C-alpha cells in the first residue's frame, strides 16, 4: 500500500517554525524538500537534512514543493502566503494570519482563486479541553452560552534586547500575537460581535511601545457578551478562559492547569491537555516564571513546553491528513474556509481602533458585507 | 455624656436593625421612627414613638438626627427635609438614583449647616482598611488596575421585590455600588471615561439587567474593570488591587485577603475574625444555586460580617455626633466627595449602556 509523499517548504525556521520542521519531518507520507530564512536557514536546513532556498519564486517553483509551512514573524506573512498560492502551492500560516484584515482577506482570497489550500494554526482548537469544552457545549450539558471571559495577565521584566514579539508594528502586541484567546472566544460564541470597546495603554513600561494592559467588551447578536483581558503588567497572573451559559459553566485554566465543569451542584475536573503530566508541568512553568513571564516567549534556539510540543504534533498532523485527502470534520471546517482567519483579524482590528480612536467600533467597519 | 435623639425612617431589614444597634450605643437614643408599613412592628420592639409626618418628626426638639434607609429611590425626600429642621443626617447607599437627586442632598445639608455622613459600609471591612494602609505605606506600589465582580445566579422568585425593578433599585449597579466605590476609593476618584455593556440575556418576561460589564478609563495611565449581576452560574465576587510592586485581592466568595509582593504571599482577614470570614464562604456555597435568598426583607437578619460592619459603622457616625473629629480615612463619607462620585459614574455607567456609546464624566459634572 503506496501512500503519497508531500514536498513541505518552511519558510521562517525560527523558534515554532524549526519545531514544526522537525515535526512534519517525522510524519506519514511527509519531507521536508527545502527552507528560506536568512538568519537561521543554514542551521535549520544542517538538523533537517533538505536544501536551503533564499528567493519565493524559485522556491515555489520547485516541482518537488506542494506545500509551505508559514513561520516568518507576525508583520511577514503576506508575500509567502500570496506566492505560494501564485505557484500552485498548498498553505499553512501561523497565527496571527496577519497585522491588518486587508492583509489577511488578501491571502485567504488569492489561495481560494487559485484553488490551494490555506489551513489557519489556530492551535488553541487542538488542546484537548478546548476540544471537551466544544462536545459538552453543543451537547447543551451547560445550556446556550451567554458570557466569555478571557485573561492572559502576568508581569513581563524590561530584558536586556527588545524582541520583535515585543515591536506593535512587528508583533502587533498582546491582542495579536496572543490572538488565541479571542479565536478561542469567537469559537465559543459561533462567530464575531457586532460590536467591541478596548481600553488599556503602556501603564508600567514606558523607559517597548507595546500596551502592557488591554480591556475588550465584545458585544454579540442575540443579548451576549465577552470580556478579554492581556498584557505585561498584572502582579498577579491569571490565564484562562471562563464559559457561563444558561444550566452551567466551564473554565479552562493555563495557569493553575486544569478543567472545571460546573452543572447543579456538581464539579467534575478534565484534562486542558494530553496527561496529568503536560498539565502539572504547565502550572510548574507558570509558578516558575510569576516574576518574569518574558522567559515564556520562544527564540531560535529554545524548545518548547510538552503541552505546546503535543499540540503542534496534533495540529501537524492533521494538515498532512487534509494534504493527503482526508476530509475536513464540521470541528476544524473554519481553519480552511477562511472563517476563522477573517473573524479573528477582523475583530482585532476592530479592538484597535476602538483603543487608538478612543470610541466604540462596529465590525461592519472593518467588514463591510464584502463578497 | 450628651445624649443624641436618632430618627429612622424605613424600619425594614437594614433600617430596623441600624436602630437595634445604635440604641445600644453610648450617648444614643431612638425618639421615633417613621415606616408606613413595618414602623408600628419595630417601634414596639425599639419602644419608641411612630410619626407619619416627615416635616411633624424633624420638628420634635427630640430628634437631633436621622438614619435614612428607605428603598434606593425614596432617599431624596427624607435628606432634604431633615436638612430644613436643622436635623444631621445618615443616608443608606445608594445616596440616590441620579446625580442631580445626590448633588442637591449634598449641597441641602451643607447650605443648613447639617451633618451628612453617606453609608459606604464596605469602607468599614477590616480587609478594605488593611488594603488602603499597604497601599498608602507603598508595599504594592502606585495602583494601575482595579477588576471587581458581584457575580451570580437568581432563580426568578414568586414576588419581585422592589430590590429586582430597575426605576425603584437602580438595578446591581446601584443596588451594589459598594464595588464602584471601594474602586473609585483606591484609585484616588471618578475615572475619565467610562463604558458599560450588557442586557437582560437569561430572565425574560424582574427589567432589570442581568449582566454588566464595566471598561474605566482613569488620569494617567490606570484603567479598570467592574462584573455584576444574576446570570452567572461560575459565582464570583472579589476586588482585586493590581500596582507596580504587587497586588492585593480581598474575596468574599471565598472569604479571605490575599497580598502578592516579591514572591512572597501573605493572608489577612476580610472582616473582625476567622469565624466571620468562613461564615460568609459557608453562606457563598450553600447559596451558590440561587443568591436571590441573599437579599433582605422585613422579618430577615444579616449575616455576622454585615451585622458586624454596621457596628463599626454606627458607632462612628454616633462619634461624629458627639463631636469626634472625622479622621482622613472616612472624610470623604461627609465633605459629599463619595456620595457625588459614587452616583456621577453610576449615572455615566448607565448613560453609556442605554445609549451605546463611551461617556465622558464630564458629561455629567462639567
Ligand atoms: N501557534 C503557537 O503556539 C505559536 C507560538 C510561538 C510562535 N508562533 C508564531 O510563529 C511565527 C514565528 O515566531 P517564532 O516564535 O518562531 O519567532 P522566532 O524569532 O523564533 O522566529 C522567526 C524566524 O523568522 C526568520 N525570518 C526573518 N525574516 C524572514 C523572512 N523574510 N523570510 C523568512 N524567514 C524570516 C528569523 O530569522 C527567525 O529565524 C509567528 O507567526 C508567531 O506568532 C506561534
Ligand atoms: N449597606 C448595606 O449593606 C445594605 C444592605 C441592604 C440594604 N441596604 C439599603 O437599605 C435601604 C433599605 O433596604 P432594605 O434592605 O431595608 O429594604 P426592605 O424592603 O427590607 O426595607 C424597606 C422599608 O422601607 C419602608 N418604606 C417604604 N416606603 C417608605 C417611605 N415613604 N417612608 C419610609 N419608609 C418607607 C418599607 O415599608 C420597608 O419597611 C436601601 O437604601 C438599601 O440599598 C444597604
Amino acid at each position: 500500500g503506496a501512500m503519497k509523499t508531500v514536498g513541505y517548504a518552511i519558510v521562517g525556521t525560527g523558534y515554532f517554525g524549526a519545531e514544526l520542521g522537525r515535526i512534519m519531518k517525522e510524519q506519514e507520507g511527509a519531507r521536508i524538500v527545502a527552507v528560506l530564512d536568512p538568519e537561521n536557514g543554514q542551521t535549520i536546513a544542517e538538523e533537517l537534512d533538505c536544501d536551503v532556498e533564499t528567493d519565493l519564486d524559485t522556491l515555489y517553483s520547485r516541482e518537488d514543493v506542494e506545500a509551505v509551512i508559514v513561520a516568518t514573524p507576525n508583520y511577514l506573512h503576506k508575500e509567502p502566503v500570496i506566492k505560494a498560492a501564485e505557484h500552485g502551492v498548498n498553505v499553512f500560516c501561523e497565527k496571527p494570519i496577519a497585522l491588518s484584515y486587508q492583509d489577511c482577506d488578501e491571502m485567504v482570497r488569492t489561495c481560494q482563486e487559485h484553488g490551494v489550500i490555506f489551513m489557519a494554526g489556530h492551535v488553541m482548537n487542538f488542546f484537548h479541553g478546548v476540544r471537551y469544552a466544544k462536545k459538552l457545549i453543543n451537547d447543551g450539558v451547560i445550556g446556550k452560552v451567554l458570557y466569555c471571559h478571557s485573561a492572559r495577565n502576568g508581569w513581563e521584566e524590561q530584558q536586556p534586547t527588545i524582541s520583535w514579539k515585543k515591536i506593535r508594528e512587528k508583533s502587533g502586541g498582546h491582542l495579536y500575537h496572543h490572538i488565541h484567546e479571542l479565536d478561542c472566544v469567537q469559537f465559543l460564541m459561533g462567530g464575531m460581535p457586532e460590536e467591541v470597546t478596548m481600553t488599556g495603554g503602556n501603564v508600567a513600561h514606558q523607559g517597548g511601545d507595546e500596551d502592557d494592559m488591554l480591556f475588550v467588551n465584545m458585544q454579540f447578536s442575540d443579548n451576549r457578551y465577552a470580556v478579554l483581558e492581556w498584557g505585561s503588567a498584572f502582579h498577579w497572573p491569571e490565564h484562562y478562559v471562563l464559559i457561563q451559559g444558561t444550566k452551567g459553566a466551564i473554565k479552562i485554566d493555563m495557569c493553575d492547569c486544569g478543567g472545571t465543569l460546573k452543572v447543579d451542584g456538581r464539579e467534575e475536573h478534565f484534562l486542558v491537555h494530553e496527561s496529568q503530566e503536560e498539565d502539572d508541568d504547565r502550572t510548574r512553568i507558570y509558578h516558575g516564571t510569576e516574576m518574569d513571564g518574558a522567559i515564556m516567549y520562544g527564540k531560535p534556539g529554545k524548545k518548547p513546553p510538552m503541552w505546546l510540543h503535543s499540540i503542534m504534533k496534533n495540529e501537524m498532523k492533521y494538515l498532512n491528513g487534509i494534504l493527503h485527502g482526508k476530509e475536513v470534520d464540521d470541528e476544524f471546517r473554519p481553519l480552511l474556509t477562511g472563517e476563522a482567519a477573517r473573524a479573528a483579524i477582523a475583530t482585532a482590528d476592530a479592538c484597535t481602533k476602538s483603543r487608538f480612536e478612543d470610541r466604540k467600533v462596529k465590525l461592519s467597519e472593518i467588514i463591510g458585507e464584502g463578497s
